[PDB]
């Protein structure tokens, strides 16, 4: 089987007003950084995910921009040209999930010109950058989570998150997949009747259906390429974000 | 994170003399079928892996060729165009690991014009096709395994396997990676002092080092492209095998 795998690493730009732990980095370009295998779906981003317990790090890259992700992810990045010297992570700030919750972000492609950082209680430091992408139109973990917050008020107030940052945000139709249509993620977790993020094995069965069918049988709804096979299009969307300086190839 | 991932599925052609469970399929084109993320290394194949307990299946594909892999893998394949009708796996033969152990194979690229199927005691039906690739020059699980047969002469005689099929098969240098050279897989499991296949967490730490370094810092030794970055070359080796009808894109 071997490794590593090719992922697309999006650059989500932390927008002024910065949160208070990043005050010392004002003036510098900061990006939260998240990986995905499905960049075609990235037109319908609603938010970010970050885990309150989990330790994050800000570190400076080859070109002075500074990324935020786990220190484990950074290390991996240092060994593939991301940093000025190989295997050298210049850490600029230690962090926590809480400490960047609610930060404003301009994420690429998405029609929402500004999206916010939201909490997710179970992110694993095993795979990934620790910052997770959110397209709930097509990813069943993401509606589960989004709904979950939209349901419970006290559970947002714990972390100090505004109605501004969650309620007005609707899944954006990106891909028409034959069986389930537009909000295909949404419409199966209804069929499967999922309540929480913590219905892990019901979610598993969701992902089973819609991930491959979406890729192989999906059809694109967004301007610039309507009626295009997800399959045929994905690579050319990846290259837009890279050529536009919005994403990088990340190997893991 | 999302899914599915892009793998390269090699087609390993079962060569006459067929094993006895496949006698009824004589005349037809049969391929054992295995996935990988590192097709550049596939020039240095020594064998196959199959698991005696595990149930396999032969099933017929769109073009009448018949693949051998797990019924679980086949299902996944049927939903991405591999079979004449979507989600319909015409099973031609049920099978077992034992029942194809020792079969002769002509696998693509590799300099060994004929390689054989060998046993591996712990393959998981979780990921993959159940039939696993073997390049022990650059994959640390493969020398661990392969070595374990060579030394245990009696315990390879468990599933009736001729010296012919093992002792003459040497890891073929494919990639020069700076720290460890040619047989870079080999030379770290020496450093880490691994004895069996069942040193799983020592192997883990092996894989840690050489997989990414090999990809990002590797350099190609094979004819047609010596002195070429693994990185830059991989995709163009994938397309050879596909264009030459020897491998397919497999999503999982």
């Amino acid at each position: 089987a071997m490794g590593p795998q090719e992922y697309t690493l999006l650059k989500l730009k932390v927008l002024e007003p910065y949160p208070s732990k990043l005050s010392g980095l004002k003036g510098k370009n900061i990006f939260l950084v998240a990986a995905t295998l499905r960049p075609e779906t990235m037109f319908g981003q609603t938010n970010c995910w970050v885990r309150p317990d989990m330790k994050y790090i800000g570190f400076e890259t080859v070109n002075g921009d500074i990324f935020i992700c786990t220190q484990k992810a950074a290390r991996n990045m240092s060994y593939q040209g991301f940093t000025k010297d190989n295997g050298v992570v210049p850490v600029v700030k230690e962090l926590m999930g809480e400490e960047i919750l609610g930060a404003s972000l301009s994420a690429p492609l998405t029609s929402y010109k500004v999206i916010y950082v939201l909490p997710m209680l179970t992110i694993k430091e095993d795979k990934g950058t620790g910052v997770v992408t959110s397209v709930p139109s097509d990813s069943p973990d993401d509606i589960a989570a989004l709904r979950d917050l939209k349901k419970k008020q006290a559970l947002r107030a714990k972390y100090g998150i505004r109605d501004d940052m969650v309620l007005p945000f609707e899944p954006v139709p990106v891909i028409e997949i034959p069986g389930f249509g537009n909000l295909s993620a949404v419409t199966i977790c209804d069929e499967l009747k999922i309540q929480s993020q913590n219905d892990r094995e019901k979610l598993a069965e969701a992902k089973e259906k819609i991930y491959l069918k979406g890729f192989y049988e999906g059809i694109m709804l967004v301007d610039g390429f309507k009626g295009q096979k997800v399959q045929d299009v994905k690579k050319t969307i990846q290259k837009k974000m890279i050529d536009a300086g919005d994403a990088l190839i990340y190997m893991e």
